[PDB]
């Protein structure tokens, strides 16, 4: 066997250059072609280089891969770093007896402007209703960073049951989103003018109402 | 060139037999080596067969490669399930220059019992529709394993532009809650009969639908 070796980490503020290694521990770099693979946090890895310095269609151009002998490293080079870059990265060659990844670097852009949530709340449908159940849901999404607390309302007063709101996931737009869900009976949505629910993100709160319809 | 489809998900309990399948959509399975790759959450991959059926050194003889040229399709055989055996696993191969991968098989070892999801899925809210917006959100509550898949239908068609899924999450009661929201225009909204949210779970695959109205 051999190792493909990389940082842990590295770190840099959008519009720089970063630069991630992949350094053979033993046989020349050269002797089998080195992929790189970028993976976000919730989806499949793709390929961004393959053939040491060969892109797929659809990789931005910003990406290079390169080969250093003198070093016995591979290395890929990403120019004016964006948001969207921040993910884990794989260097990959062979050994003829089997295919090896290296450890895989964290590359961390630091910096990620602030964005408010967008909250949307619905309530509870007829058919869940004619089913005997009442849920509300509260949509919030194309936040960051990626921390909320949520408070709900039932007419001006504190609900503190039935509630649950899911851990925030970065969505493919970059941001976090997430969903609190409350869980009442049909006579609980019925016998209130209204629910709310109220988003604190970054220190700021956003409320949005709902009542029971009428036609 | 040619897909590689997997199952979403698989699970079994401890000392089970699990199956993973690799289909190729297009030519001849044995046209090509097929390699599978193991990766665990937020870990780097590592390669456990290579070449149909071949085994790097190391990795445990519960883990077998075959093709089956009748279905055209690899699998991955894993036996005596073990805890560290949870994690998705990734076929691959190529014709020519094309390599091509499989979108990956999330294997749960059950630490708990099977709960099917509870679905309910919302029209857009009266808010946002007097704000030129029509979300659509399909909650998905209670489930274990935390592995879900999630489709859209309008009237009868495959819609994949606007779906955001958030990343299942583990809740107060230890089970897994996530939700599918479909953002459209109000004019793709009322220019259907109906939408549908199907979520595919543990070898099910349930079905929920909506249609426009005033009141
Ligand atoms: C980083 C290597 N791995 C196996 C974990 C993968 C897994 C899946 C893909 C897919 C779907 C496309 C691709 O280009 O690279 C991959 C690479």
């Amino acid at each position: 066997n051999f190792m493909l070796n990389q940082p842990h980490s590295v770190s840099e503020s959008p519009g720089k250059t970063v630069t991630i290694s992949c350094t053979r521990s033993s046989g020349n770099i050269d002797s089998n072609y080195v992929q790189w693979y970028q993976q976000r946090p919730g989806s499949a890895p793709i390929t961004v280089i393959y053939e040491d310095n060969q892109r797929p269609s659809g990789v931005p151009d910003r990406f290079a891969g390169s080969i250093d002998r003198s070093s016995n490293s591979a290395s890929l080079t990403i120019s004016g770093l964006k948001t969207e870059d921040e993910a884990d990265y794989y260097c990959q060659s062979y050994d003829a007896r089997n295919v090896v990844f290296g450890g895989g670097t964290r590359l961390t852009v630091l910096g990620q402007p602030k964005a408010a949530p967008s909250v949307t709340l619905f309530p509870p449908s007829s058919e869940e209703l004619q089913a005997n159940k009442a849920t509300l849901v509260c949509l919030i999404s194309d936040f960051y960073p990626g921390a909320v607390t949520v408070a709900w309302k039932a007419d001006s007063s504190p609900v503190k049951a039935g509630v649950e709101t899911t851990t925030p996931s970065k969505q493919s737009n970059n941001k976090y989103a997430a969903s609190s869900y409350l869980s009442l009976t049909p006579e609980q949505w019925k016998s209130h003018k209204s629910y709310s629910c109220q988003v604190t993100h970054e220190g700021s709160t956003v409320e949005k109402t709902v009542a029971p319809t009428e036609c």
